[PDB]
């Protein structure tokens, strides 16, 4: 519900379960008064006013040395009303003087949930969501500003995005703009991002917020491995079960800054957007600007709610793709069981051993096109290498299909190498600055997509390949960040070209099972969601890394979202050795599949896969649709352990892998949750019966281990 | 509820939200399955058998070495088992063999809560409360131990006790006797303990239990000022507001133990009880001898509502004083206000102006009676100074009467001066060791309580001055702890004799309002509260440091039974001075009253003093009878604010005090507990109205401060 009283000029924003509350203030400026548990009340009364030394005053409040944006919670500040705390919008106008001072215009209440220009967004129909927009407006910078508001009662969320329209006649800069802005007039915070490397992403850190501030973000042209555009503010003393979170989620795929702080009068503002480095955006006059998307929610109770709430919103309202409803090909990926060292017959010799085994799908990783026998030529040559596929892709396609298995192929359609037929033609596609030579890495070029007949070219050539045949799957992938950034609306521009060309792509071919890559998790986010159901989560293949992975990525993200497969050991990134069972009970926290040659495997393994699918099968709705719970911290708990709950709770598979071993062991419980406490639930394999209370409480415990990191799985049913 | 399962042998005792389940083994021991959420549920799925090295196992284990004491969960664990934790039972045998190995017998279900011999301890009805009695034997030992098990199922209340009967021909002696244990196979807990000093008790400290144990007690002879006999074990993360935590309170005013440890298997036992020092307790062929009860209490919900189930047991069922229900009239005491320089004029003056105010009742303290103008004399002299009251006590009495005013006395029957003529006549009535010259400790010694020719002394001394006139209060005091203990019965006997004394007390002057007293609080304990309904709660009457004694004081004991007085200032412990206005919202979290001289106070502080009784009054239901919150830590927090909500929740009361200073200052809000969500509240001397989700949520903002320590109180009223 979205509710304006006029006489107190109050926007107030209801969920099922919570309240988002706004008021304009009689200067016209829009502060925040609320956001926590549901409530009919008016909040203005939190707002509080005194002469706080140097914090100064709005000329329009005049003798009122108590009245200060210094001071003041407010739902979009700027620089250039006396506000000297990390702010959400710079703009440079005609005259050169960065200044926003914003002040209320207009509102409109609409039903519905807006959309985005060239932007991915949440999406719901008119029963399920409303809008507010907010109209705000400096007079001297000649800047139009619109707030834009979605409401997703059911879910528990609201939406910021934000429009940014020139007024005046002379080009103005975008220099800063954040989506959403949350101030607290109170409270002791732990700030949670999720941090990491290539083959290493998402790990937890968890702080307390100290005065100043907690910084992160991405200038690499991606939402990165480095730190995911995402940000959990738990107030002091809060578990996976209980107390106040907040979260704010970008769905963007590109450059970011998140900034939370902690001030002088022990208030706290939360930012998310955009990125200020490499971001001077030039708008003419009367040109609209389009902000990003945040996905705000929050829980009363822990971060286990709040991170559903956040399943269950990219599932049904950012994925677009048929497969969230649907059986997902279980698949077996070309790349760490072949790398470049394959051929036509090697593909239809994985497809016959998958095959055999019960998999669906071969995917055709890279190595396919032009000359790229390694990882230093052809890339922006998407033509078949017919030499080493022994004939055409439409008869490789053919030959797979005989086998009873679907095609998938890989692509990385943003990348050049100077090794290739189009840099030869085309030098100047590349993204570089005149006179300078370009940084290089994975010895690769990007191919500058702001630019249409870059696209254009690229995109009709991957055309030519998807038309040979019927391909089920496209893996997209994108291996290295961006450099040589020659002009401020080149990182912002280029994003719009891949979303571009990925809405073209995903139009032009809506049956396709898209799933992203960039190195792995380098651009894992909401953004790719809305076009891809599934992200590769990482090359890090390693069972127990991946415990990890998976866990940090849950904090967001679905499960059914994370491509997982079972790899050989010794592990190709760590080394490690882990047996075939964890493994698998490690990679069906996610799409499941395989990437290793099945002809390598003992007669027992090749079962075993026989079997994992089975068990995949099985459970695949309750792992994708479940309500997932996070019943371990892997970095310090002896085990790392989750668990999927069907929405009528009749349900659940329980997963364990144990991390640690010592000799004598103690005995190691599992906690479940999320199940109805009353009902009595049967263990299938052991046959024994339960009360979800006594699950809940005491747990299970594990059968005691004779090998290193075994894994467990436990599905209960209710009677 | 109580039931018995006897095919696997289980009892299950059910309280309305909670579950304590026990198993009696094939061996015939007494395993503890589970204590938590309420759960039918046959928890005996928790136990597990490994082979563990060292952990040796009962002969009637024959060769199966994962069976043993040392590492299952047990009710009563004892010496003599194979267990090497801290135990709860030691029994030195008529042969000098330390050993009780204890198996199962019998038991009985009963309605109804048992009574303990000679002790105070919980009571209820028949449709309230169910008993469970088991027995058990060791046939070596020649021991009966009889485990007794109160459920109160609306209170969510299980207390435990023991009865311990030699069989045999031959004396034993008991040498270590606990009333509770918890065994717990899982968990990482912390151990909150209540320490102090005099004029600084039940200061909380809350620690992780680390490997090893943590341990407190008395051998005081008393329940003492430096550590409560009382402990939470709260799981790690447990807060206020959720999370898993267990209490157990000793029903008891002599000497304890508490012992927690975490074990070699990361297991986990606490125990409460009789303190193993100073106690080697002989029992004749025949004899039964009983442990004081424990209260235990769980919640899954945090600690705010553990304190509240142990508040509602102690009003409702171990408080027997009428004055739990009824108007407890407000007190001016003598002692800070005069201490030994009175006469009876000084008292009926004091009368007079304590009348002018709104005072009901004048206590004489201490300085009455024999010779007593100091603390070096006249303790066990229980005559009337009739030369310092200038005429007889009935006089006096009647002199206060005529002023419209109740009188209360102090008495301090326990103890003995060397100066008096009691100790000249009776010097082996001191506790003492043939040959030794004794500790002294405010120069005085204790009588020798366990003794009924000295109790009968005494109290017919009492009972001639209580029968001199109309007397509606005694203040029972007792200044020192005990030492030249001279025999293993001596602790144990002495403090029967002290309850016996009390019971034939509280008898004989059943309209009497006793006010339990130890230098302060230093008897503080559930076992007095059978006696007197409050207790003096500290002989520190600053205000700011009693903020934390009645923090501490909360945890497991009601506001009703906390004597609190607004004393003079610079205070005469501190030396601090506090506004007359804090001092008066401190101490009326408590009994309130006076102790000084209202004719040394400005008519200013006279007429708060007016306003001060009006408020006590008027909110005195609220307070003694509403459900009590802490809503911050005096320890860690810029306030001290708590609050009483009534039953149905459309009345509260919110104090506050401010406990640090600074410059510029910050908004400081106060969070609510307590309130129906969504019932609108309307705030008293404001007008204002809320509703109770905004006032948990948001809180409200406190005034700015413009003095040090201020105080404020807020009534909300549900519209
Ligand atoms: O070069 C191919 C390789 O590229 C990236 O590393 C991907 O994340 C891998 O899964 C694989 O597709
Ligand atoms: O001597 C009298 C004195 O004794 C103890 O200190 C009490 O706690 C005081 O309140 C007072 O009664
Ligand atoms: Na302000
Ligand atoms: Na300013
Ligand atoms: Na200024
Ligand atoms: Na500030
Ligand atoms: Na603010
Ligand atoms: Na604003
Ligand atoms: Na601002
Ligand atoms: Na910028
Ligand atoms: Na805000
Ligand atoms: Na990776
Ligand atoms: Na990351
Ligand atoms: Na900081
Ligand atoms: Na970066
Ligand atoms: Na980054
Ligand atoms: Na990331
Ligand atoms: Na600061
Ligand atoms: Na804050
Ligand atoms: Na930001
Ligand atoms: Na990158
Ligand atoms: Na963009
Ligand atoms: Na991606
Ligand atoms: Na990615
Ligand atoms: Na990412
Ligand atoms: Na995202
Ligand atoms: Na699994
Ligand atoms: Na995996
Ligand atoms: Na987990
Ligand atoms: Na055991
Ligand atoms: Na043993
Ligand atoms: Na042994
Ligand atoms: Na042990
Ligand atoms: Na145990
Ligand atoms: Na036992
Ligand atoms: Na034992
Ligand atoms: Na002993
Ligand atoms: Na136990
Ligand atoms: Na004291
Ligand atoms: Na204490
Ligand atoms: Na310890
Ligand atoms: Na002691
Ligand atoms: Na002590
Ligand atoms: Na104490
Ligand atoms: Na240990
Ligand atoms: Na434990
Ligand atoms: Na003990
Ligand atoms: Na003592
Ligand atoms: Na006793
Ligand atoms: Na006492
Ligand atoms: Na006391
Ligand atoms: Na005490
Ligand atoms: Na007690
Ligand atoms: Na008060
Ligand atoms: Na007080
Ligand atoms: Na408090």
């Amino acid at each position: 519900a979205i509710i304006y009283n006029p006489n107190k000029k109050i926007f107030t924003l209801h969920t099922a379960h919570t309240t988002y509350q706004m008021q304009v203030d009689p200067l016209g400026y829009l502060l925040h008064l609320y956001y926590g548990e549901k409530t009919n009340s008016s909040m203005d009364y939190v707002l509080t006013y005194a002469d706080r030394g140097f914090s100064g005053n709005p000329y329009a409040a005049g003798m009122d040395r108590t009245y200060s944006l210094d001071a003041l919670p407010q739902e979009y500040p700027s620089l250039g009303t006396g506000d000297y705390r990390n702010i959400a919008l710079n703009i440079k106008n005609e005259k050169g003087v960065e200044s926003a001072d914003l002040l209320f215009k207009s509102y409109e209440i609409r039903n519905g949930k807006y959309r985005l220009q060239g932007l991915p967004a949440v999406w719901a129909d008119e029963k399920e969501a409303q809008t507010l927009e907010i109209v705000l407006a400096d007079e001297n910078a000649q800047v139009e500003v619109h707030l834009l508001y979605g409401v997703l009662e059911e879910n528990d969320v609201i939406t910021r995005s934000v429009r940014i329209k020139n007024t005046g006649t002379g080009q103005i800069t975008i220099e800063k703009a954040a989506a959403a802005c949350l101030d607290f007039v109170q409270g002791e915070f732990d700030v949670l991002r999720f941090y990491g490397k290539h083959a290493m992403e998402r790990n937890l850190e968890r702080t307390p917020l100290g005065h100043g501030t907690i910084a992160f973000g991405s200038r690499r042209g991606t939402s990165s491995h480095q730190y995911n555009p995402a940000v959990i503010l738990a107030e002091k003393g809060t578990t996976e079960t209980a107390g106040s979170c907040y979260g704010m989620l970008f769905v963007y795929s590109g450059n970011f800054s998140c900034e939370a702080e902690k001030d002088q009068f022990n208030q706290t503002r939360l930012l998310l957007g955009l990125n200020e480095e490499l971001f001077s955006y030039p708008l003419a006059s009367g040109e609209t600007f389009t902000v990003p998307e945040v996905i705000l929610s929050y829980s009363a109770e822990g971060l286990s709610a709040l991170s559903q709430q956040y399943h269950n919103c990219i599932r049904n309202h950012v994925c677009r793709s048929k497969y969230v409803h649907m059986q997902r090909p279980v698949l077996i990926n070309s790349w760490e069981a072949a790398y470049f060292d394959f051929t036509g017959d090697t593909i239809v010799d994985l497809a016959k051993e998958a095959a055999s085994l019960g998999i669906d799908m071969v995917v055709m990783d890279d190595g396919w096109f032009g000359k790229r026998n390694d990882d230093n030529s052809s890339l922006g040559d998407w033509q078949v290498n017919e030499t080493k596929l022994g004939g055409s892709l439409a008869e490789l396609i053919t030959r797979v299909h005989e086998q009873g298995m679907k095609f998938g192929i890989w692509i990385e359609p943003e990348m050049i190498n100077e090794d290739s037929d189009l840099y030869r033609a085309h030098p100047d596609w590349a993204i570089r600055i005149q006179g300078k030579k370009p940084v290089r890495s994975r010895n690769q070029l990007l191919l500058d997509f702001s630019r249409k007949e870059v696209r254009d070219c690229v995109f009709d050539q991957i055309c030519v390949v998807l038309d040979q045949g019927k391909i089920d799957y496209v893996k997209w992938d994108m291996n290295r960040s961006m450099a040589d950034v020659y002009a401020g609306n080149l990182s912002y521009d280029y994003v719009l070209g891949v979303y571009d060309f990925m809405e073209r792509l995903c139009s032009r071919y809506p049956d396709l099972l898209l799933e992203g890559c960039s190195g792995g998790g380098g651009r894992f986010d909401a953004g790719m969601l809305y076009y891809s159901p599934q992200i590769w989560c990482s090359d890090n293949t390693d069972a127990i890394n991946r415990t990890r992975i998976q866990y940090g990525t849950s904090f967001f993200y679905p499960v059914s979202a994370m491509g997982a497969h079972v790899s050989a050991v010794p592990n190709h990134q760590t080394g490690r050795v882990t047996s075939f069972h964890t493994r698998g009970v490690t990679a069906m926290a996610g799409t499941f599949g395989y990437e290793l040659n099945p002809a390598l495997l003992s007669d027992e393994e090749k079962q075993q896969i026989r079997e994992q699918i089975k068990t995949y099968k099985k459970y695949e709705t309750l792992i994708n649709e479940g309500t997932y719970w996070r019943l371990s911290d892997p970095f310090t708990d002896e085990i790392a352990a989750w668990m999927s709950v069907s929405e009528e709770q009749d349900h659940a598979l329980v997963s364990v892998v144990r991390l640690m071993a010592e000799a004598n062991q103690a005995t190691v419980y599992v906690r479940l949750r999320g199940l109805k406490p009353d009902a009595v639930y049967l263990e299938e394999q052991s046959g024994r019966q339960y009360s979800g209370a006594a699950l809940m409480h005491a747990g299970i415990p594990l059968p005691p281990f004779t090998e290193e990191y075994e894994a467990y799985q436990f599905a209960f049913t209710e009677l």
